């Protein structure tokens, strides 16, 4: 089907009742009266597609004369794609589209625009319409660094970003200074100040290397720092560290500008993360050398964290917008509608590069940084509830070979798209220093689960002339918009099939839509009060086994089937992949370390676990 | 007596046992591996002398071939000056004067000392030679001045006291022109830098107008901000403020980028302030618009701050280097030695005013902010040691006469030093644009209490064409400094007479005046019950003179810091002592005289507090 038709089954479908109070809660704009601009998600739409069409102005292809029906067809298409909910950009490109726009050109009916408006728009926009989600900035060794790096949290989260940061420069608690001469206060206490400042400025990333010091308190570091999420960073390959384990080796901890050195067995350094994990969810792994195995640029620049939730590895200063394509809209009659699901991915990654051209940083070293890479986060939710449509198992097999495949083919018009735009717009400024020019057969991902892995080195190999950006694709949690939405998160299972919302307070008893388009209205009845006991089927006498086995959720689907999928996946994305590994509360500290040692073994560029009735 | 006498007298008087632990913990220079580079006060003395000495190196009226002779003999005359210990620089010269200058250098005699030896010392520098105590930085209403600031207090902190009037955060809840959000506060925001501090190594200053709308939560940020001190300021007259409270008057609290404002009766907000005051010591208060009203910058420049103590009102960015003369040297035969008092004073202003040319700043603002007035506070020490030799009871009209024509004294030859450098090296850059010049009569303080004030005029009319500071003096708390020095702090009386402190003391005059063996009976109550007041067969005089701080009533304190007040240029640190029985009612007494008097801020703390 053409993705205009399917734009047709959709673009009249309002958000439920769920999302729009979500909508009128933080999305839609108020006047600074308090009152309300838009009242409705279709206004929204409107707004942000206007402003994201805007970007089309830098582009050198276009003449006059055809500038303005031009910018009319992508304000046009945009719209249409965002009414529908068939793709969502981050909610800060939805929060601060336009700000500081005059109020009349946002919504004013389209055919009443003119060239000089969108001119108006592209000036208008000022140093809160910052449209990204994802940042991180250094924290080096310093003192004015460490304290210029809390004013960059303070701007950042200001203006709508999350960010995170490796602190591994930081030499250990008890250095010498001089200095100072008082002694260094170790990266664990420096965190404080960012954790504090974030508490004023109403979550981060905070990394520390195995090989640190300090790493053993860090780890026990939230037993406070309540605004960090804290991962465990790897910068070495991972089968090195594998290696060391399964011989009971032994590691070096250590740091260029102190003389404190330790040895610890790296088995109990494993085990004590692994208990602190298990206890609470943290601290998480991040394979800071696999994302570097996979990074264009390395080692010119380097890939050192990734923002609060780590499905963006990125470099200093550097950040990355990013948004979605709803998937389970794409259901046609047994298949994944490749067609439409194609021009969409073209529209989505010309949107998303758009994004970057109207976008306002905080801080001008982030402004270069992204003009420099360009790096977009195109990814997907619904995937769960597509699953539910496709009467297959998250937790199979079957499963994980389709999100391969879904996962290949958008990777693949993906970046036949950023090829397109390379060529219709001009290279990101970066490409010569890159493995695309410099390599010869550079992949981004690993791949060796799809058909597509052949197309994709062509593409990859018409990519060492014309490419826009160095990466392309991720998957985000889509908390928010998956919500707006009304789909499943991100690439995640269903956490429950039903709960009670309150309506604000009532028994408004939710089901899945697809449980619902599906199962047997009577059955329903009678099983409803059980599941949002239960809140699984499987245990629930009279429901077919048909159902049990495709509806499954998070807790049903055991820890290495979740850590498999995330495989899935990574294989044909270029950053990262948000996923909790779900456990179960019988879970142990042992299964922990074989979660870990299995993620070690697989294609995964992180690791988050989450213990049922740990918190 | 000559004050090169007066040196003979105490050049050889060695630091006591006491004196000489501290100097090594802290103060004596210790090589790479902990080794002591310096073992003996007299060593701190030569490199201290030496560093500031090599001022001279920028001196205009000095001819190349005149200069080493010039130097040297500054080097000497502040060398002697400092090992009597007769004046002594606010700890941070002490600490870091010299650093990164080559050791062979530093220590060496001075008849070896050659024009190439000084400019090695000038040009290595490094950026930890800071030699001030006081800052004061501007907090402005955005986020990124909020957390520039925060890193300024991390970078002075790192070399230095800092402190903030936080007035210019809209209040909690204000209206985010910004994004979504809602303001936080300046109190909440004041978190951040309590948080810096506790990481960054080596007490701040945290100021907020007492009609700003977060008074009252920020009247109570301590009943956590473990770090501050925290004051009220009051940037309104205090005439006007004293009239409010006597009309049983409303002060509205707003702020320029709000819309939240509220009424509150000042006899209320006052009591509040007191209670809490009375439960703990904060807030303090800081009489910000009499600060002005002396500040020869104002309204151009303007002070929202002080430093953490209080005695320095400072303009943003503004710095201030401290030093203090033992006033108890000074006794001679039932006298002040005003001869050698003078000359001192003399030294101690240009000594002084050096340590600005040698002093390295961690931020360039502060440079230029210093640079630009060449603001200085030298204080006294030992005034309560100096008022027992002279049998001069501490809370009575005789002792706050005798400290008002003493600090009278003391200004009229320190302003007068200040035209004298002007004159020999150049005014403060702003000097043009101060109320030195555009106005006439203009004096930096109330004045009223001596024989000296005709005078003290004169020379501020004088100082229309030459003036090398904007100002000049201060009284500091001294606290390690008169440790040093073996003597009483600041203006402040003996806390104690007889203590074990982290051990044993006995007050050295006491010791001298006291019939002894009637000193070992006595000595054991005395050192339980804390005064000389009720232990029996001791004399009455002896009673009436050896007052300590708890025996002297909370007025007598607050006319002392009045008596001094009139004769400084910039603030002082007084701590008004209670006894524990006094009440709210006690401590809003003080403060409406606090009012009337001339003190420039007030600090009360209650015997039996925290
Ligand atoms: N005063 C201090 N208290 C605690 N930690 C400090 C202090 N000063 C610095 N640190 C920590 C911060 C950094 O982790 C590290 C470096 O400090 P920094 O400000 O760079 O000193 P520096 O660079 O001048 O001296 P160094 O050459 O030793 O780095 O030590
Ligand atoms: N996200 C926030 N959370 C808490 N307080 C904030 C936040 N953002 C700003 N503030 C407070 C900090 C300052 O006291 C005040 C000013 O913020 P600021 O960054 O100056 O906004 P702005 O200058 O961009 O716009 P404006 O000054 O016109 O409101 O608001
Ligand atoms: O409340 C939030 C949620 C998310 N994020 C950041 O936005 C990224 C994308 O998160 P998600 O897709 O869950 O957010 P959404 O755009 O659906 O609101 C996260 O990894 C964080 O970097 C944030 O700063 N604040
Ligand atoms: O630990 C300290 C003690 C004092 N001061 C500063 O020095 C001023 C005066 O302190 P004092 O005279 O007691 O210090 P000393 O010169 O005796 O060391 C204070 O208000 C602060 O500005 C500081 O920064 N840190
Ligand atoms: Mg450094
Ligand atoms: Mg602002």
């Amino acid at each position: 089907m053409k993705l205009s038709d399917l734009i047709s089954r959709w673009i009249d479908v309002e958000p439920s009742k769920n999302a729009q109070i979500i909508l009128r809660d933080r999305y839609f704009m108020k006047d600074l009266d308090g009152n309300y601009l838009e009242t409705k998600w279709e206004d929204v739409a409107r707004r942000v597609a206007r402003v994201v069409a805007t970007a089309e102005l830098l582009n050198p292809s276009y003449k006059k004369n055809e500038k303005l029906d031009r910018i009319k067809e992508w304000e046009d298409i945009f719209f249409r794609v965002l009414k529908a909910r068939l793709f969502i950009p981050n909610s800060p490109t939805l929060f601060n589209a336009g700000l500081g726009v005059k109020h009349d050109l946002l919504w004013k009916p389209i055919d009443q625009m003119t060239l000089e408006d969108y001119e108006e728009i592209y000036r208008s926009r000022n140093h809160l319409h910052m449209l990204s989600a994802c940042f991180v900035v250094p924290v080096g060794d310093s003192i004015e660094e460490i304290f210029e790096a809390v004013k960059e949290y303070a701007l950042i989260t200001k203006v709508g970003g999350g960010v995170g940061s490796n602190f591994s420069e930081l030499r250990p608690k008890g250095s010498f200074v001089a200095g100072t001469h008082g002694k260094a206060s170790g990266p664990v206490s420096f965190m404080h100040v960012f954790n504090s400042a974030i508490s004023v400025v109403k979550a981060l990333m905070g990394i520390l290397n195995i090989n640190h010091p300090d790493i053993e308190e860090f780890i026990d570091a939230k037993k406070v720092l309540n605004f960090f999420n804290l991962s465990v960073g790897f910068p070495m390959d991972k089968k090195e560290i594998l290696k060391l384990y399964e011989e009971d080796g032994e590691l070096e901890l250590s740091h260029p500008r102190s003389t404190i050195r330790k040895k610890v067995k790296i088995r109990e350094l494993f085990r004590k993360i692994a208990t602190n994990a298990w206890k609470s969810g943290d601290p998480g792994l991040a394979f800071l050398g696999e994302m570097n195995k996979y990074y264009p640029l390395y080692p010119h620049r380097k890939i050192n964290s990734t923002n609060p939730c780590g499905e963006i590895g990125l470099s200093d200063y550097e950040a990355c917008n990013l948004g979605s394509i709803d998937v389970a809209k794409f259901y046609n009659n047994g298949f994944v509608d490749l067609e439409a699901l194609q021009e969409l991915v073209q529209i989505a990654v010309r949107f998303l590069d758009n994004v970057i051209d109207v976008n306002v940083f905080p801080i001008d070293k982030i402004t270069k940084a992204v003009k420099e890479s360009r790096r977009l986060g195109l990814g997907i939710m619904g995937f769960a509830d597509l699953l539910y449509k496709l009467e297959i198992p998250y937790n199979s097999q079957e499963a994980r070979d389709f999100a391969a495949n879904l996962m290949a083919f958008i990777a693949l018009h993906a970046h036949r798209t950023s090829y397109e735009l390379g060529k219709e717009k001009g290279n990101f400024p970066l490409l010569e220093i890159s493995r695309y020019r410099t390599e010869d057969n550079f992949v981004p991902f690993a791949m060796g689960m799809s058909n597509y892995d052949d197309e994709i080195r062509e593409v990859m190999k018409m990519t060492k002339e014309f490419r826009r950006n160095v990466a392309l694709l991720t998957i985000a949690p889509t908390g928010s918009i998956s919500n707006i939405a009304d789909t499943s998160s991100g690439l995640e299972p269903n956490f429950l099939l039903a709960y009670t919302r309150f309506v604000t307070k009532e028994p408004l008893l939710y089901v899945n839509q697809v449980l619902r388009e599906k199962l047997n209205p009577e059955i329903l009845k009678r099983i409803e009060k059980e599941l949002i006991e239960k809140g699984s089927l499987k245990d629930i006498p009279d429901v077919p086994e048909k159902i049990k086995k495709v509806f499954v959720v998070a807790l049903d689907i055991d820890p290495m089937d979740h850590l498999l999928m995330q495989d899935a996946f990574q294989r044909y994305v270029d950053n990262n992949i948000s996923k909790t590994i779900n456990m179960p509360q019988s879970a142990t500290v042992d299964d922990v370390l074989n979660v870990y040692l299995e993620a070690l073994r697989t294609n995964v560029r992180g690791i988050t676990v989450y213990r049922d009735g740990s918190l």
